[PDB]
C-alpha cells in the first residue's frame, strides 16, 4: 500500500485520502414501533380551530401542526384486510380494524402547546370530519411543497400546489381554505421538510392509507413522497430491471466491474423485507431506523450511473435528466453503458409461447446470441474502448435533449463532442 | 436466485424485487345483484327544485344528487326485446316493462337529505317528466365531464359540454339551465367521478339505455364512457384483431414472448361474460364486483404495446396517441411490434369469393407467406433485432406526426431518431 | 473513453473458477 519515492534516500510515503462510508440499514430487532416526541393533546375541535386560522393567517407552527396531525389519527381506521407481517411487529391482523395511531408508537408529553391563531377564521362551529380530513391532507401536501425547490421550476411548482387545492375543494373532501393559500403557505414554509417530526407523521399517514382503503385516501397525494425515501439508487435498479426486460440476477451478470460488488453487497443486504408488499420499508427513510440510506443514488453511485447512461443510450428521458454522481467513475461507466446499451437497444429475445394444439407445443418443444459471455468478449476485443457508434449514439441524443446543468445528457455532451 | 461476487470472497446473495398485484375478477356467485345504500327517497318536486337550484349555484350536494338519480329511475321504463340474463341473475322475462330500478338493488335508509336551495330555480309548479329527464341527463353528463381532465385540452372539455347542452336543449328534453352553467358547474365538481354511488348510478343508467330503447335514450352521451371503463387492454386487443383482420386465437399465436402468457391468463379468464352481449361485465367496473381491472392497458401492459406499436407501424393516429406503458419493457415490445407490423403493412390475405356461377365455384377447388412460423424464423434469422427498415419505419411514423406527451409516438421519436 | 472490465458476478462458483482460468492499461 505504501508507495515509495527517492530523493537522496529511499522515501517510502504512505497515501492518506479520506473516503469515509458508514450507512445504517433498516430493520427493527427490538420489536418497538418508531417513536417521537410530541405535545399536549388539544381539544380535537379547538385544535382544528386553531390551525385553520394559523394556516389562513399564513403563519407556521411546528409543534401545533404535528399535535394537531396526531390527534387527526384518530378519525382515519379502517379494519386490516390481510393479517400484516413486519419486521416482527404484527400490530394488523385480519379481521383486527387499525389506525394510524396504532401502526406507530407516538409520546405524548404533558407540556402546553401554543395553540395560538393569527386570524381568518370566522367558523363558529365545531368541525366535521370531512372538514378534518381537509386541513389534514392540506399540511402533507405542505410537505411535497417543500421538497419541490429546483431551479427553472416556474409553473410546475405552482401546478403541483394547483392540484392539490383541487382534490380538497371537491368531494369527499370541502373547500376550507380558499384558493393559492396553500402556494403562498409554502413561500412562508418552503423548508418544513427539514423537521423530523412532520416527516414521521407523514410517512405515517401514507403508510396507514396505502395499507387501508379509505375515503380520504387522497390525502396521500402529500404524503406520496415518503415512500421510497432515499431510495432512487434502489428504484432506479428495479426499473431498469424492467425496462430491460431482465430478472434481477441476469441484470447484475452484465456488471462487469470490480466496483459494483461494494454496492450489490449494499443493497442486498440479508432480509430487509425488500421483496414484501407491504412494511416499514416502503417507508424507513421517513419514520425511524432511516440513518444514511444505503440505497441511495450516490451509496449505489456506479450502479446508478451505468443504469442510466443504458437509459441515456435507449433515449429515456429519466435518464437524460438524471444527476450523474460525479464521483463514482462515470467515464467508465458510460463505455460499459454504451457496450449494454448496444446489446439492448433494438434487440429483443423471442420464443413461441402460443401454439394452436398441444401436439404442436410437443414439437417446438422436442426442436447475434444474448449472453454476458459474448458481451465480454466483445468489450475486450475492442480494448475495453467505446465504439465509434456507441459515440455517435450518444451524442445524438444528447443533442437532441435539452440538457439539464448536471444531467447524464450534459455529461455525454461535454464528454463527446465529435 | 444466486450471486457469486465479494471484494475477496465468494459471496452468495439471493437479489429479491418487489412485485405484486391482485387483479381481482367480477362474478356474481351469490346470484344477488348489485346494491348501493343511500338515503330516504324524496318528493321527486321538492328534489328536482333542490338539485336545479343547486346546478345553477354550481353547488351540489352529492348524497342529494344521488337520491334523486335513483329516485328518477322509476320514469324511465320500457319493454324487453329478449330474455335478459346476466350472470346467474336472470334480470328480466322477454316482454317484461322493466326500470334502471330493477337493474340493480336500491337500499334506502331513513336518513333524510339537506335538499337545500342554493341557486335560481324560477319554477312555480310541478315539474314535468322532460324537465326530469333533462336534469337527469344534464347530472350524469357531469361523470364524463369529470374523467375527461387530463393534459392540454381544454378546447375538447368545452366542446364536449356545449354538445350536451344541445341535446337536452332539444327535444324530448326541455332546456332547464339556460346555457354555460354545466361547464362553470363542472368547475366545482371536476373529481365527481371518484365518487363511487354516482360512478354507481352513471353505470347503472348506461347499462338501462344499452338494452332498452327509450325516448330520453339521449342520457347516454354523459354515462356512455362507463361501458367497458378500464378495460382498453381488452377493447385495444378486439380492435386490433379486426384492423389486422386476424381471429383473436391466430394473433395470440403471433406474440412471440414469455410476458404475454401472464397477461394472456388474465384477460382470458373464463366466465367472465366477456362475450355477452348485454352483461354485468360491459359495466363491472362502473358497477361493484371489481375492485382493480384486470383487463386496464397497466394490467396487459405488454400486449397494450405490442398492439399499439404494430399500430403506429402501420400509421394508426389512434396508436400514436396512446399513452405507452413504461413498465410494460416498450423497446422489446416495439421490436416485436416492427417485426409483425412489416407482415401486416401493405400485405393482405385474398381469396377469389364471388363467382358468375356454381359450376365456376366447384372449378375454384384447386386454388410472401403469412404464418406464425414464417415471422418468427424471420425474427430468429435477424437475431431478434430490427430490420433497418423497420427503424425508417418507425421513424417516418412518429417524426411526421404531433407527438403527445407521453405517447407511443413520443416514445418512438426519442428512440429512434438517427 | 476506456475501462477496465471484468466478469465479477456468476450464477455458479464453478461459473467463477472457469472465468478464473481464463491493449493494456
Amino acid at each position: 500500500i505504501v508507495f515509495k519515492v527517492n530523493n537522496q534516500v529511499v522515501s517510502l510515503k504512505p497515501e492518506i485520502i479520506v473516503d469515509q462510508h458508514e450507512y445504517k440499514y433498516p430493520a427493527i430487532k427490538d420489536l418497538k414501533k418508531p417513536c417521537i416526541t410530541l405535545g399536549k393533546a388539544p381539544d380535537l375541535n379547538k385544535a382544528y380551530k386553531s390551525v385553520l386560522s394559523g394556516m389562513s393567517a399564513a403563519k407556521l407552527d411546528p409543534d401545533d401542526v404535528c399535535s394537531y396531525l396526531a390527534a387527526a389519527m384518530q378519525f382515519f381506521e379502517g379494519t386490516c384486510p390481510e393479517d400484516w407481517t413486519s419486521y416482527g411487529i404484527v400490530i394488523a391482523r385480519k379481521g383486527d380494524k387499525i389506525t394510524p395511531g396504532s401502526l406507530v408508537e407516538i409520546k405524548r408529553t404533558d407540556v402546553e402547546g401554543n395553540w395560538a391563531l393569527t386570524g381568518g377564521m370566522e367558523l363558529t362551529r365545531d368541525p366535521t370530519v370531512p372538514e378534518h380530513a381537509s386541513l389534514v391532507g392540506l399540511l402533507l401536501s405542505l410537505y411535497r411543497l417543500s421538497k419541490i425547490s429546483g431551479q427553472n421550476t416556474g409553473n410546475y411548482k405552482t401546478n403541483i400546489a394547483d392540484r392539490i387545492e383541487q382534490i380538497f375543494e371537491t368531494a369527499p373532501f370541502v373547500k376550507i381554505v380558499e384558493h393559492h393559500t396553500l402556494m403562498t403557505t409554502h413561500k412562508m414554509c418552503a423548508n418544513w421538510s427539514t423537521i423530523p417530526n412532520f416527516r414521521f407523521l407523514a410517512g405515517t399517514y401514507d403508510m396507514f392509507f396505502s395499507r387501508i382503503e379509505h375515503l380520504y385516501s387522497a390525502i396521500r397525494v402529500g404524503t406520496v413522497v415518503t415512500a421510497y425515501e432515499d431510495c432512487s439508487g434502489l428504484v432506479s435498479f428495479t426499473g431498469f430491471i424492467k425496462q430491460i426486460n431482465l430478472t434481477a440476477r441476469e441484470a447484475i451478470l452484465y456488471f462487469f466491474h470490480k466496483n459494483f460488488e461494494e454496492e450489490i453487497r449494499r443493497m442486498f443486504e440479508p432480509g430487509q423485507e425488500t421483496a414484501v408488499p407491504h412494511s416499514y420499508f416502503i417507508h424507513f427513510r421517513s419514520l425511524g431506523l432511516s440513518g444514511k440510506s444505503p440505497y441511495s443514488s450516490n451509496a449505489v453511485g456506479h450502479v446508478f450511473n451505468l443504469i442510466h447512461f443504458v437509459g441515456c443510450y435507449m433515449g429515456q428521458v429519466r435518464s437524460l435528466n438524471a444527476t450523474v454522481i460525479a464521483a463514482c467513475a462515470p467515464h467508465e461507466m458510460s463505455v460499459l453503458g454504451g457496450y449494454l446499451g448496444e446489446e439492448f437497444f433494438g434487440k429483443g429475445t423471442f420464443e413461441r409461447r402460443f401454439f394452436r394444439d398441444e401436439k404442436e407445443l410437443q414439437e417446438y418443444e422436442a426442436a447475434e446470441t444474448r449472453s454476458p459471455e459474448a458481451v465480454y468478449t466483445r468489450i475486450m476485443m475492442n480494448g475495453g474502448r467505446l465504439k465509434r457508434s456507441h459515440i455517435r449514439r450518444y451524442v445524438s441524443v444528447s443533442s437532441n435533449h435539452q440538457a439539464r446543468p448536471n444531467s447524464f445528457a450534459e455529461f455525454l455532451n461535454k464528454t463527446y463532442s465529435s
